[PDB]
DNA sequence: GGTAGACTCGGAC
DNA sequence: GTCCGAGTCTAC
């Protein structure tokens, strides 16, 4: 899920699982769990906490409990959901928090790619996977003058710069090919030949474009026209990721 | 200390 | 058998 997809799953899932104790914690592949880097010990901490709240950062879930937060991303196919421990699990289903409920928040991925980390609330912020994530891009903090202070201090291309997590919070590639597209910016443009009015109207474009997507034009669009001036979609790659492209609306 | 490479995975190709 | 996404860790 892209982060419009992560804030819905973020305000759906939390009543649903809000105030319930989690009674056992089962791990069927735990490579998911970073840390505590034994699985069993983040089983046994979560175990008797009560869930308090839900918040995202990024693509990140961070669930709240009584002592502990546990910061999950779910990567491209991840997904969570509620339902009864008498049921049978979903197919790829890694890890099941168990509720004094008789109901499970479950964790399954195809993909088996995710992450969990836990660790105590006043922590998580300054530890991975948290730690140096910048700012959301639908905030303040996320301003043109940020985005121009990154831009003009490397040699990378302006589509790395905004995949870079440091700069702006969970932005996918699928919102940096479409906000590049609507400012009329190349993707493989060095950051830095960015011009002011450009940098203004990319932060423009990616608030936007965010902003509309949590209320296509190019992303998977190869070979066929582009919806505002006709000429073919280009893919190409660009900072190692499939990149999609107007030549002519793009400079 | 900025930046690229290694590393996870399995469905699609 | 290879490709590919995100984001962390490793290493230049
Ligand atoms: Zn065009």
């Amino acid at each position: 899920p892209e982060l419009p997809e992560v804030e819905t799953i973020r305000r759906t899932l939390l009543p649903l699982i809000v105030g319930k104790t989690i009674e056992d914690v089962r791990i069927f592949w735990p490579n998911i769990i970073r840390h505590p880097r034994d699985s069993e010990a983040f089983a046994a901490r979560m175990i008797g906490q009560t869930v308090r709240g839900l918040e995202r950062r990024g693509k990140f879930l961070k669930f709240l409990l009584d002592r502990d937060a546990l910061i999950s991303h779910l990567r491209m196919e991840g997904r969570y959901a509620v339902a009864s421990a008498l049921e049978p699990l979903e197919p790829h289903t890694h890890v099941v928090f168990c509720f004094t409920d008789g109901s499970e928040l479950r964790y399954r991925d195809v993909r088996k790619f995710g992450t969990m980390h836990v660790y105590a609330k006043e922590e998580a912020d300054r530890r991975p996977p948290l730690a140096e994530l910048g700012p959301e891009p639908l905030s303040p903090a996320f301003s043109p003058a940020v985005l121009a202070e990154r831009a003009v201090k490397t040699k990378r291309s302006v589509k790395a710069l905004l995949l870079d997590c440091t700069v702006v919070a969970g932005f996918g590639n699928i919102y940096v090919d479409e906000s590049l597209f609507r400012a009329g910016i190349l993707p493989g443009r060095p950051a830095a030949s960015l011009s002011s009015k450009e940098i203004e109207r990319l932060h423009e474009e990616m608030v936007a474009t965010i902003g509309e997507a949590v209320m296509l034009y190019v992303y998977g669009r190869q070979g066929n026209p582009c919806k505002r001036c006709g000429t073919p979609i280009e893919k190409t790659v660009v900072a190692g990721r499939g990149t999609h492209y107007c030549p002519r609306c793009q400079r």
